[PDB]
């Protein structure tokens, strides 16, 4: 299957600052991107040139490191009935240049569409196990 | 592409005004059952006022009612479309507005009149753009 | 210099209640008075000269203070056929208050003031009858 | 009572930014300085803000009578959707119609390049409901 496409989103708080939560986000690409400020806001990121999307995960997994094999044990549960692939990343570690996985509610929501043939519970469980390595 | 995450129907009801003969000019924009919330307060002068909101939640009615009210509108729908970029706004809510009376004779018609029957929809898109949502405005004009 | 008549107007829209919008219009009647239906309109006529002055009186009384704003603008008011123009919000009427409105839906109020003859001048006088 | 009183407004690259000031006059009744600077559109395009701060309630009262009174029947829409035109940040937002402005005329609009009036609400007791009625009493 494929990467449909691949969003990444955060929100920013009255308390917050927007273009502290931005350099967050800019954390998790290797090349130019555009965000979106929108209103309590969010910040919200896009991908579908797949150049892009196949670079950013790349990218991503690469910079997950053994976390990545946690995606794994979870994939199932991250997968949603629509075949989107929810991945929370620590919006605060981001900010300081670290990537890693959080349970937290106020993450750095990442996204991935995938697309198998046809879309099948058991294919794109699959295409992910394949994609997380 | 993106969705109406909602859609807001209102109308005012004067002291002179009966509210079952306005609500039933509301009801011209639905071809389905539906409740209809009223609130009063003091209008722009001094007046007792009466407002009158229906709220579609549903996806199902929002969809169904949209094709309704692109139905009965009919070609004018094409001057929505035409007018696009001055009804939405920045909280991209689209903006419609009816004319109260030939409503009441089950008759849609667009109005610039001072006391119609506002018709909001919200749009929702990822990005949140003015740009995607136009385009998906431009859509929902099927 | 007399009030030839007064007729006393009013509208109805397909979403108003014909009855409201006359109850409203009985604010300014001290008396008995019938409506003459004809959206639709609704009319009254004063003929006889004490209903004809009881009716201007009770109005002056009623609009108060807003009788000088008339007072005022009389040249504009008086039509050509020296008929003079009163319009007030139907909205405040049906509550009970006589005020003049520049909205676009009043309860107009005319009436035809006659001099001898009814020269624009000395009937713009007998206008500013006011007291 | 009313904090703050802010008007401004977009100019595009094939607008005149004259023009567009010109508009913003309809809205005074007295003599304004214009403050400009440099922003993103709707589409990312490079654009100049342009915007006017009161904070003398001599002026401020003066211009919220004189723009009410401008708009006329139209107050009636503010009022039956005073909750939206509300913040958060307690600020009542009036949006003009920057076109008919430019006309000398003032009206309300739906649209997304309108000419911005936003007031920030101050309620002694600081609350939602707090600034909500007091909007009204802007009436």
């Amino acid at each position: 299957g494929k990467i449909e496409w691949v969003r990444v989103s955060a929100v920013v708080h009255s308390t917050e600052d927007r273009e502290k939560v931005g350099e967050a986000i800019s954390t998790l690409f290797p090349f130019e991107f555009e965000i979106a400020v929108s209103k309590m806001e969010y910040l919200e990121v896009e991908l579908t040139k797949s150049s892009e999307i196949k670079k950013f995960w790349k990218n991503l997994l690469e910079l997950l490191g053994e976390q990545a094999e946690e995606i794994l044990s979870t994939l199932e549960d991250r997968i949603d009935e629509q075949n989107v692939l929810h991945i929370r990343i620590d919006k605060q570690k981001a900010y300081l240049g670290e990537v890693s996985l959080t349970s937290g509610g106020d993450p750095i929501a990442v996204k991935l569409r995938l697309v198998t043939y046809p879309s099948k519970r058991e294919k794109v469980i699959e295409f992910a196990r394949e994609l997380c390595t």
